[PDB]
């Protein structure tokens, strides 16, 4: 029964650890200009609020501010900020979620999970391939907050979430602009920012790749949406990227860009901030920090 | 559930040892002193299993001494390795997959080296998590490395606590002499299967283990991957004290040596852990890591 989940996620005790949780992570300020040292006085005056606000759907979160931050290689990294008071939002409503996707989520789903991390992923994959597997599906998505269909996102979640005034807030954070910090590319390990919500929403929706896969026993480990196939041969891992692109882009509305999709063996690719190289002492593959 | 005084049946059983067989044929590897290599250990247990089985029961089992090998590293210079015969690394996984779990239930959520499910980052995640609660003088003991220096009757005896069986204690205490060794490629950022560890770094968790509870009845904040800790701390002075106090207990109840030139306290961007290093994110006013410079 998940008709009831606003009051486990407005309870005192939810609150106060989601409260906790955000002043840890710190982080930048949103559009409203508030300071994370700024909320626990702005809760005290104006938590009460904020809360018959939520519970009649009538609280409106603010817009993430965007920021652009420069790549060692020229690039730029965009970030989408939310307000201090949307964080502790956000963080409250994960605290309960979290939970209840977990035990629905695949083992090989390493990103932005509770006791999980990139170089889990990286084991499992070299683990894979070693024992042959080493044939790689590289499929590259779009941005999965610049490219997903609400609505779409909103049934597959509602699937399992049968209270409305969670799925009203949802939905209004993902119109608000809720993203993925995409730092772990350049193999750094940390706080995301404005990351509470947003990356347990993506894997939501890629839970149902990961099915498929499941489905036609492939061997991926997926990290947020960058995920990597581990297979046997070239023509079966062109079979594999043919069948599984076709997928997301018909049954979960995501965009591949195909471009930057690709075959290769270990030494061609990049994953998570990490190379692929034969130790030819160990006779193992191996993984470590690629140049950046 | 295991008996801690009858475990060598249970490391000779054919379930465990089949299931070290593959798991040392799946790590694959550099050939010890014998020349073996990790296909040709099936045949060799074909004509000398059962012969290798009743040398342990008896303890006539003769270790063969781990070969030397260098490589080199993928950022210039060479990694040194001490390499078991393959059949001693079956042995050793025989061995380790009995000690494993019993020893699991022991160890700190904190201890990250070369254990299962754990890696490296786990261990940077819960020191930032630390550092950003404003944990930020680091302790940084360096020791000489755990099997060059720790005293074999010293870690027999920490291990004899739980493991009962003498057979067993005294096929570990012959590895010991052997000279197995810790692969020390993580401090490089690499990821991937270490060559001569399948029981050497459980070894060093059981005695490193010792200092884990310490440092929990202390009430300190920590990280430890194998024998590289760091400690951390909310000021200076307070950083000095628990220098001073854990550096007395590693040498003085377990053995070990620090390094005085290479222990420091210090703040988190002068820290080099696991092949990161650490930095303050102006915009998320935050400690993070990331590789530091090879
Ligand atoms: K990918
Ligand atoms: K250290």
């Amino acid at each position: 029964d998940t008709s009831s989940l606003m009051e486990q996620i407005l309870s005192n005790d939810n609150l106060n650890r989601a409260y906790l949780q955000v002043v840890r992570n710190k982080g930048a300020e949103g559009v409203d200009g508030m300071k994370y040292t700024e909320l626990k006085e702005y809760l005290a005056k104006n938590g009460e609020i904020i809360k018959e606000q939520l519970r009649i759907r009538k609280y409106k979160p603010q817009p993430v501010r965007r920021v652009e931050i420069p790549k060692p290689d020229g690039g730029v990294r965009n970030l989408g900020v939310p307000t201090v008071t949307d964080r502790f939002i956000q963080q409250a409503i994960a605290q309960v979620l979290t939970p209840i996707y977990e035990e629905q989520f695949h083992d090989h789903s390493y990103g932005f999970r509770p006791n999980r991390c990139a170089q889990q992923a990286i084991l499992t994959a070299l683990d894979m391939m070693n024992d042959g597997n080493d044939w790689i599906v590289d499929i590259d998505l779009e941005k999965f907050f610049d490219t997903v269909n609400h609505d779409k996102l909103m049934t597959i979640i509602g699937r399992t979430i049968k209270d409305g005034d969670v799925i009203s807030i949802v939905r209004k954070y993902l119109v608000s602009g809720i993203m993925i910090d995409d730092e772990y590319e350049d193999s750094i390990v940390g706080t995301p920012q404005g990351g509470n919500l947003s990356p347990l929403l993506a894997n939501i929706m890629l839970n149902e790749l990961d099915k498929e896969m499941e489905k036609r026993g492939l061997n991926f480990v997926r990290y947020a949406d960058d995920c990597i196939i581990m297979v046997g041969s070239e023509m079966s891992a062109n079979r594999v990227m043919r069948n599984i692109s076709r997928f997301i882009e018909e049954k979960l509305g995501l965009k591949v860009n195909m471009t930057k999709s690709k075959v290769d063996r270990p030494r061609g690719i990049k994953y998570l901030g990490f190379g692929f190289y034969y130790d030819t002492s160990a006779q193992q593959f191996k993984a470590k920090p690629h140049a950046k």
